[PDB]
């Protein structure tokens, strides 16, 4: 009965780290650390260094980045996810409000989920559209390298993105979840030109 | 510099851990010790610990489970992985010979990749097809919460996969890479009619 961590208020707890997308807290009762990692960031207000928990955690569709190249052109962050130890000393932990065992561990994050880039956006060829069919899904555009961590706009069932003056250089790309795509170099006449 | 790494015949390296997918190990060149988690197993026999290291780690593509529902449904395996430590401390590692920052993490693994599977023509109506785009792809029928290592097969383009009598009770499911099917209870009787007189 991992009961003791959604109600965070009344105990003491410690915020053991504090993620993009989630955070890391254990907290003390019955005089047994209980550890926990949840999307929340509500009740733990109060908790030993809490001070930098963001108001509100995003909640977009993301998994950790496997391939090490991919860092860069991909990354959009980190988050909490439940591995087991390398010691036999794997202990419960409560993820999300669901109970498990095992050992927290943080990692770099790129952007799952199924949405779809339309290349296609004849009406305004500067105006493009999103759409996917999960209930939240999250785009980002991103020059590779780009410390970006927050700037990530979550769209539900669609969305249309005006690329900046600043973004149309040729080394952005649009990340919309598991998709990803170049965004051409306007010339610096035509994008004067067309504002 | 992975050059230390590769050249694990040579030094004194101590298998830290095996996994079903990749093994973590850290070699000994004057004085500094470099960890190091790696795909294959060449080099190594020597290794203080290899007794436990298969021939062949698979190369089939796995990445990690994040919603821990489908850990019963799709397991298929445990694999290292890179992370980034809680403590602000991380050090230098190299993971299938690239060098890069971070600390060794086990997470359990699913199928990954592209692979399609209803095919073939009303025929062999206990087989089905696998045809997938990648170089290599995997497949494994698993019972949901079943004990599967290195039960997991290899395949390129495609596969066809004859069910057994015992996949056909109604509880089995084909994994095989992003997808999963679940196999319905047959009439065994009709099958085993069909099996015994067909050519
Ligand atoms: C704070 O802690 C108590 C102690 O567990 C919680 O009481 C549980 O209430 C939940 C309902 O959300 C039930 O599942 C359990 O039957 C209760 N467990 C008990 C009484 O031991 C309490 O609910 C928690 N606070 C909140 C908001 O849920
Ligand atoms: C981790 O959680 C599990 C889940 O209960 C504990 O594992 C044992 O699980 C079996 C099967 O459900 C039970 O019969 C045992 O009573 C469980 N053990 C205990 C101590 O509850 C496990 O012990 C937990 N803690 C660890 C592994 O340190
Ligand atoms: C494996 O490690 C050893 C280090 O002890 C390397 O040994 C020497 O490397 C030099 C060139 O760097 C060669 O000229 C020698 O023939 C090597 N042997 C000895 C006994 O000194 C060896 O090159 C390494 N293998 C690699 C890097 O592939
Ligand atoms: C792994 O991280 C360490 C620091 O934890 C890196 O050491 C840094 O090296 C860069 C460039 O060489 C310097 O600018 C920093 O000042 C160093 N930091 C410290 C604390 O010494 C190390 O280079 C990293 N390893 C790799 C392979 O990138």
């Amino acid at each position: 009965l991992p009961n003791n961590c959604l109600n965070a208020s009344s105990l003491k707890c410690e915020i053991k780290g504090i993620s993009t997308y989630n955070v890391y807290y254990q907290v003390e009762n019955n005089g047994v650390i209980y550890s926990c990692v949840s999307d929340s960031a509500e009740g733990l207000e109060k908790c030993d260094n809490s001070l930098n928990l963001p108001k509100r955690f995003s909640k977009v569709p993301v998994i950790p980045i496997t391939k090490l190249d991919n860092k860069r052109h991909f990354s959009v962050g980190t988050k909490f996810f439940i591995s087991e130890s390398l010691t036999q000393d794997n202990y419960p932990i409560t993820y999300n409000s669901y109970p498990t065992n095992g050992t927290v561990s943080l990692q770099t994050v790129k952007l799952s989920g199924d949405c779809k880039i339309t290349k296609s956006n004849f009406a305004n060829p500067y105006t493009v559209s999103i759409t996917s069919p999960e209930k939240i899904m999250g785009y980002l555009i991103k020059k590779p390298g780009e410390n970006v961590e927050h700037k990530v706009i979550s769209f539900s069932g669609s969305a249309s993105i005006t690329f900046t003056e600043e973004m149309l250089d040729g080394e952005h790309n649009l990340l919309c979840g598991d998709k990803s795509a170049k965004i051409p170099k306007t010339n610096k006449r035509v994008r004067d030109c067309i504002i």
